[PDB]
């Protein structure tokens, strides 16, 4: 596993560990966990499934898209609070789930994302793993605001009683929605995790139903009082079927490219949605939440301009929490909070219900490419021109 | 030739071969192959045409193709079975013919694809070719099991004498399918090949090169196994085979060891099924795709676009050459658990539920060529950087 | 800050700069440049908001942007003199507004820049940033000709007296028109710049954040100098400066320092031009772009496209600090030269008949994003090789 | 200019050439040259105008098109011999006019080039640059074949009577044909040559009238009898105002990027141009030929399924001459002259006259693009997927 050379030099990178003040963006603690975290985490963290196609594409889809902003405006305040599953929140992101915390932050795992997402000025909604490392009590107990809310991302079990107790468990502490993952009723290859385990229906797990159908979210509707959100939708046609059942939303997403390769990019999927639903009647009948590859505010401006409730991070937060802890989690959520305000203001408008898509240039959104293969003989024999160069010393 | 510095270093290598089971997918393969076989074999297996810009194409255009899974769907049962050319086969895959595998397996050669075929609880169809280094008989007397099938795939002679008794030949031995192969009238420029060995010369006698449809009509009569046409790779062919009566085609081009800039045969597929449709000949033919296919998900993507099978030539050759019949059988369930998996999460539980509706077609053409790159301007360019550590 | 290891050796290089007439290009100063400036000042010059991808976007866009060139015509004489603001120009291009020019030139700054534009035979417009390093006398009393036109861009401060007094003051000094900047109501974020330096942060009292289109109006009354609005991004505004009556805008993004993701100012010129026509707004506005322009083709496209003139930031700013005035002097050469030699070719003889038939348009919107690369694959993939000379 | 060390390392070089059989393609005289060749000669052959994207782009262009070959087909025999300008030549290529030949071959220079076009049993036509090292005479004298052709670009003298006196005299000579040179009233910029000579209208010389025009060109058809072409046409409407003051033929072509940089690639306005021939009743009116970034038969089979009646070819010859010289031209015309029966073959035709555009797929010709710039930190810190490894040693 981790060797004493590994643990020697990760220990001596961590105590030269920049001062988190220092740290300017979310790829920055990326970089920093890259080189700190154990291999395990970080393959745990890090992977994706197959060839990791979706979990790059998610982010570059964003790319895809420009801005068309308004200039000339009163631009001196602005807002970005919103608000999800019936709370009012400060941003319009949120952590999403992510299991194993305690893999890269082995004392506080989950609790210090928690004692992150409320101990500063601004509240951000935590949404807690059913595979954490950290029991939902804790998790749920370690929350430093009363302000801030937390949410439940529940696997459903093949033995359902687990699962209605955990349910009356969670609700009972008071978060404040569920969300049902339906994106992994098999678990997707993630090589890079698989390389280290080296120092077919075993993709399955009782742990979590392969075989959870619509009816069962419908019977489960009716078990509890928390909005319920299907989290990894990928297609239209299943938004339109969780609109039909009544759910509260849907998270567009593909698990962060971690579980069926060639899955589309949400925010691609987002911005074929949300027209479709209107046509249908179904207009705002849905809150539609969007993640994966999410990494600048401008991501996130983007998605809410196609008219996501509310985006989604993982893996920033996840890296931010191991390398800084709780402070690195509020660092994060500080940097992010304010990409958007500052980008909000160079758009032109005040606040998220102002964030719309004349607001966005969508005539590209399609151009995904694959180039034809590179002609090495032509271009490796070519010479390119060069700089003129300073005289001989 | 093959030098002893070279000898030496690949024999330490081989016996650096790391455990079977610590293979994860097809092109780990390919990796150890590379540095293992000779110069000779790996020049000769992973050559392609000219620049080899339709050998990577074949795969690449796959990249151009997304899934729309279906979710809330009861996906504990999962059935990746189907049937080609009248066979009930365990996969929706197949390996492909290709020739001289004792290149990469001296002792083995064929007969060791035979063995990985149908030595594990997968059995899949292994397509023989004319230019096997093993004869029909023992790759045939090799097959391990009786439920496992072989397809022979021809090349017509000059001399069709030689031909017709080969063919009265394989049926007697047993092959379920004549795959006779039409993109190899002229052997195609692998140049890796030929720097290793340092136009009327690219026609052997061998290989017919004035072979036309009447001669397959011909065929058609003298045998009665299924007639398939190997190497189709414009949709108004697969109309003339429809419309001859053979059993199917495989929309390929030699996995681009022939013309090169001939399209992805995916690509082929999507255009020619809905005109197939259009045609009325929906269903009257067979249609397989090989070339670049890599990943359960390139198999899924052709089985959506109503592909009947899709075959693997290098990536088989290259586990048989690093570790023999296990090589195959390993090569084998890498494949059928990659297909496996993503069918569940694609949200379907049979070959039969592989359509179209599940993927996005929508940018299936866009196949680029970018403007050269301005090096001036990038080369003066300074991108951002990561924060870094503080100093020791 | 600055090291000595640092100075020492950008000193030395310093001493080594190549003779000024052996400079080719524009990325030459570029190249030169970002050896020899502090870190500071480089940073400062160089940086672009956040991932900067606009800031690289302005420039790539041109290349979507092809030529259909006229031959057999006869193109002995040239004129690229042009008319903006109601000024003659001897060129279609000008140095737009860049403060601080000290950090690159400490001693001479912008009243370098001043000399350079009119010292020589050709005479370009230049506009004077509001947060320059020098004052506005000094820099307008620099300049060497009476002939060269200069232009104040202006930053509304929250302060309007000291705005409306600034106004009476630059127009009291002779400058022929005011570019008042709206594309930065807040400060981008520059990285390159920041990390040196180890969301209301961002906005300053200097620059007015709350400037609206009646603010405009009203200066329009305080002022008798044409006024044009700097850093329009899209075709609404360009519309609603023309129907308030303003004299021009300048389609830019300020040099991809701003908001990232604004779109190449080319783009939204292709797109602008036709729609004023349609909205009988036809030449009520004279619109310039600037941004990534780096080479004579990229301006003869801008003009082709109905801009009006085309200006260049960091180009000049990097003459400036590595050569002086002389440096300015010899950038405006390589561009006019630039300029006429491709007019030529392009087979036309004045700024006029600069029109978009001129132009291949058909791919200006192939803005693309591939999809991600597939690493093994290609990682494992062995490319073609060279023939090779014979073992010494 | 060359130094010592560069005379040494080459001349040294030049010694250990491979023996030209071992030459398989044209990319090999390519490299092989640009390691031989004096600084001087390179830079002025291998040199584009300013950016150089037109010169690379000529080639790439090709790669946006793909076959539709044809399978089944009784391919035993090919012909690919072809007519041009009234004679019958062996093959559907040429070598295009090339100034200055002895900057890479010192002693034959372009009787090198005439040598190789007419000792081997392919003759291949022979265009003749008026800024030759060679005089005229010489070079149509050291043709060794007598069904060889060769013909004479020209470029137009600010002083008539040089031109009028020089055409009289080539005609005399015996050249098949004159292509007179509009795509250069100036000289580009070809800034690898000029960083050398560091060891406005200063572009334009009397020696080449920057005044020539369609006039001029009518003119020149009545003094002489010899078919004209128009060699540097870029946009369908001088193809179509050739064809209307009837001269011969036109190459499309931008001088090889030499030229106006952003210039298109001729294949593409070929593309664009026959069909518009037909419309406008011109069909045949003209032959078009095309020149720029050719290196592979099938680049030549391209061309001629959209309709060219010959494709030149410029470097790939001044290479081979350069390097071998009048063995090395003739290896080259073999070595094209052989992608072009093989892949002949393959596409399922036998002739040239069946080389037509339902064999090409030309639905993508038009995805000349250009990508959203990289996303540095996101693919800096980005760590992808990495095949297994051997066992440690
Ligand atoms: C290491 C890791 C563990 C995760 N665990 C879960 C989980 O237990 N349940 C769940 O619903 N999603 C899980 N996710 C997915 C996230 O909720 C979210 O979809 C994803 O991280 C968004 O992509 P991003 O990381 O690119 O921002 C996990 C993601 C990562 C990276
Ligand atoms: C080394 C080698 C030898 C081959 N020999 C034959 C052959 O004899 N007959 C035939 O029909 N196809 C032959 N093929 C082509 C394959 O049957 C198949 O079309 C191709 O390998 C699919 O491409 P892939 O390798 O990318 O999967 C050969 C391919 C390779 C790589
Ligand atoms: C270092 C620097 C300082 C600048 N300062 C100003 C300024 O004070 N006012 C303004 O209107 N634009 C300013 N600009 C933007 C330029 O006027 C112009 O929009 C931009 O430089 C054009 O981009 P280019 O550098 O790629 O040519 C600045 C640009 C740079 C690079
Ligand atoms: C070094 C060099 C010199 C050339 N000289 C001439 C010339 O004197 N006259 C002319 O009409 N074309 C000239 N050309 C252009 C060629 O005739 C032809 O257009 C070009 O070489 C085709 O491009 P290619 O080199 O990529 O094949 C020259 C090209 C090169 C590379």
């Amino acid at each position: 596993g981790e060797t004493k050379e590994d643990i020697a030099r990760k220990e001596q990178l961590k105590s030269l560990l920049p001062p988190l003040d220092n740290i300017i963006n979310l790829y920055d603690f990326e970089y920093l966990a890259s080189q700190t975290l154990t291999k395990q985490a970080w393959a745990y963290y890090s992977s994706g499934a197959n060839d990791e196609v979706t979990h790059r594409e998610n982010h570059n889809a964003y790319h895809r898209i420009f801005f068309k902003p308004k200039i000339l405006v009163d631009v001196r305040k602005v807002d970005i609070s919103t608000d999800m599953l019936g709370s009012h929140v400060d941003v319009p992101f949120y952590v999403s789930a992510t299991a194993l915390c305690k893999l890269g932050n082995p004392l506080e795992g989950e609790k210090d994302v928690a004692r992150g997402c409320g101990q500063g000025v601004t509240k951000v909604p935590q949404m807690i793993s059913t595979l954490a490392s950290c029991s939902p009590e804790e998790i749920i107990e370690a929350a430093p605001s009363d302000k801030q809310i937390q949410w439940y991302q529940l696997y459903v079990n093949s033995d359902r009683k687990i699962t209605d107790d955990l349910v009356k468990n969670v609700e009972k502490l008071g978060v404040k929605a569920l969300f049902v993952t339906v994106d992994a009723p098999s678990l997707g290859q993630r090589e890079k995790d698989m390389k280290l385990k080296f120092s077919a229906s075993r993709a399955l797990s009782k742990f979590i139903d392969p075989s959870l159908t619509w009816k069962d979210i419908e019977e489960l509707k009716k078990k509890t009082k928390l909005p319920i959100v299907i989290k990894g939708v990928q297609r239209t046609e299943d938004v339109i079927k969780a609109a039909e059942i009544g759910v509260s939303g849907v998270v567009l997403s593909n698990h962060g490219g971690r579980q069926l390769d060639f899955s589309r990019a949400p925010i691609e999927v987002l911005a074929e949605t949300m027209p479709i639903l209107e046509q249908r009647n179904l207009k705002d009948k849905l809150e539609v939440f969007v993640d994966g590859g999410v990494r600048r505010g401008t991501d996130v401006l983007k998605a809410l301009c196609l008219g996501a409730k509310g985006v989604g991070l993982g893996r920033p937060f996840l890296y931010a929490n191991s390398c800084y802890g709780r402070n690195g989690v509020e660092k994060a959520i500080e940097i992010l909070r304010d990409e958007i305000e500052m980008s909000m203001r160079l758009l032109g408008v005040t606040s998220i219900a102002e964030l719309k898509p004349d607001l966005l240039d969508l005539s590209t959104l399609k151009a995904r490419t694959v180039g034809v293969p590179n002609d090495v003989l032509y271009n490796e024999v070519y010479e390119g021109p060069t700089l003129t160069e300073f005289e001989d010393a």
